[PDB]
């Protein structure tokens, strides 16, 4: 320590196949909104998800909604390493359904 | 070796009334869009076709 690394450029996944992706983001936002309005244990508002709108990349929202819930952060690391846009969305929606 | 072939019959049938073939192409495009409609990891920018 202190740790340093010669990291790389922004490695993102592009919003591809907007139809199914927006559909699954809507389903994820439905599951997340009932997560917020049902799980009294968290009560986290859409002030870090709806606060970001210029970068409407569904990976950004998939990582934001996953952040808003309190399952294990190891799965957040794995979803940060995921390369599939909706497998991120399916992973967050599945963990929200489990919650 | 070396590689060398010999074409014998140039079999290629062009169906008359290509609009019917284009309608079948549209049907196959619709089926491919239906296959794309369920993907969670096999998404692709299919609109460039």
């Amino acid at each position: 320590p202190y740790l340093r690394a010669r990291g790389e450029v922004f490695s993102e996944i592009f919003p591809i196949d907007e139809a199914v992706v927006r559909v699954l983001v809507e389903e994820l936002k439905e599951a997340f909104e009932k997560y917020v309005a049902n799980h009294k244990s968290l009560r986290l508002d859409r002030y870090q998800l709806e606060a970001v709108k210029g970068t409407s990349d569904p990976a950004m929202l998939a990582d934001t909604i996953a952040y808003h819930a309190t399952w294990t952060v190891a799965e957040k690391q794995e979803i940060l390493e995921l390369t599939d846009l909706e497998a991120r969305l399916k992973k967050v929606l599945g963990l929200l359904s489990r919650d």
